[PDB]
């Protein structure tokens, strides 16, 4: 059983055919550096709509502007995507449940990764390595350059709670194509 998130939604026709196509967890990019960044009140528009969980992904932001964001823009989940200290993390998580991101290149990232372990744990990649500490993470989800033709291969190696995309399907930054939502879920949840 894995769950599918569809990361980078600028606009509700995306969003709600994500949901069709069998999405659970839909993702909004609250970085402005982004080409895929959303403001918050256009994302309440968005968010407020639908019936799964909605994710907002912060980088570097303090926690006071990630609250206030979550809150108005009826946020279920928040992914934490820099360098925040655990004790950052942990103050946040008292208020709203929070996934951290890791970036994972070679092995020194994943013991730094295991000091985050009492939080979902999303990897920024190879999934060759993931396997000797697989069992150590409470909700590891995957995420990095997957696509239709690559998540199957992802999926029978890490065998991860839920997998993360973005431009892996899309026609352009921020705009979704359809054909690639529904063929992307299809293949990884096995249809």
């Amino acid at each position: 059983m894995v769950r599918v998130k569809i990361c980078g939604i600028t606009n509700l026709e995306d969003a709600l055919f994500s949901v069709e196509s069998g999405a659970d967890y839909v993702g909004f990019v609250f970085y402005p550096k982004s080409k895929r960044y959303i403001s918050p009140e256009d994302a309440r528009r968005i968010s407020v709509e639908l019936p799964v969980e909605r994710v907002g992904v912060f980088v570097n932001e303090e926690p006071e502007k990630i609250l206030d964001v979550a809150s108005y823009v009826q946020l279920n989940a928040v992914q934490l995507h820099g360098e925040e200290p655990i004790e950052l993390c942990r103050k946040i998580a008292e208020r709203i449940l929070v996934w951290k991101a890791v970036g994972v290149s070679n092995e020194r990232d994943m013991e730094r990764a295991l000091n985050y372990r009492e939080f979902p744990i999303l990897l920024d990649t190879d999934w060759s390595l993931i396997l000797p500490y697989r069992d150590r993470f409470r909700y590891l989800v995957l995420s990095g350059g997957l696509n239709p033709e690559n998540v199957r291969s992802a999926i029978d190696v890490v065998r991860p709670f839920a997998v993360d995309v973005s431009s892996g399907v899309e026609a352009f930054p921020g705009k979704k194509d359809h054909d690639s939502i529904k063929m992307f879920i299809k293949n990884a949840k096995g249809l």
